[PDB]
């Protein structure tokens, strides 16, 4: 319902947010795209999800030595100010292909909140063309944060998302 | 700037709000409409503003015995759940006339935050037809709150505003 949706988003946007809680388990974001922390990445070969890809956004190249997973490494510095905007289109195009091929992919960083959360937020914004960008940003942000406990908490990352995906009509 | 505006509103809406601070001084909201607490109402006859009206939303009828001010009394119960929506159109039509006649009016309650703040928020929403209601609600709410320190903190009042002024396009 529009009335329930607007009440939810605007109360969340004017003072009613939960304290941030560190996510521990993997979240299915779309049909094939998943969001997680570093433990979730270590557990990916053992997951019932038949992951074809893991997108590793940490600084460290790792291997999953007994796994057929293709680990794509895009190192993002562990900083509250990382230039993630340079990677938005490359990452969302990759995630869109995974959804188009039904090739499950886990996007992760260390805590599964900021670097990986921001790329998931970018992907969802890029997949939207029905809802106004402002409304959709507030909906995705608050509903993902309620689900995960913490989601793109870094103000610089939110700012970069806003500047990329919310300034233009869509 | 659209980019600066969206950054401001959406960062305020996703976790970056100040602690609530009780307002002490009167705020000029429009050309003729002012917002204040109970002390501001007591001080209204002495104000350099030549108030023609005071809108008293407290439960108590008072007089300003050495003053030509017309005190309009609409008692609103001191409750977090008061049905303010019944009074929206009556109050905003009255405030709109004060602006049309250049007849200054002070809207006040006890703390100048919730009952009076909500009627000011309703009035500003009713005066808007250019900006989308969602965007304008977030702009007025956060900018008034930053100015006053506390502004429509009661969730029931925000909900009633949202249901009245934000659900429809405008």
């Amino acid at each position: 319902d529009k009335k329930s949706l607007y009440k939810y988003l605007l109360l969340r946007s004017t003072g009613d947010m939960h304290r941030a809680k560190s996510p521990t388990i993997m979240t299915r974001v779309t049909n094939n795209v998943y969001l997680g922390n570093y433990k979730n990445a270590m557990d990916a070969p053992s997951s019932e999800v038949k992951f074809k890809y893991v997108l590793n956004l940490t600084m460290d190249k790792y291997t999953l030595p007994n796994s057929n997973i293709n680990i794509i490494h895009i190192p993002l510095v562990d900083d509250t100010t990382t230039d993630i905007s340079k990677y938005f289109d490359d990452v969302t195009a990759f995630l869109s292909k995974c959804d188009q091929r039904n090739e499950p992919v886990l996007v992760h960083c260390v805590a599964g909140v900021n670097r990986s959360g921001a790329m998931i937020l970018a992907y969802l914004m890029s997949k939207n063309k029905e809802s106004s960008p402002m409304l959709y940003f507030l909906y995705v942000y608050h509903s993902m944060r309620d689900l995960r406990g913490a989601f793109v908490e870094n103000p610089s990352f939110k700012r970069q998302i806003i500047e990329k995906y919310v300034i233009d009509k869509n």
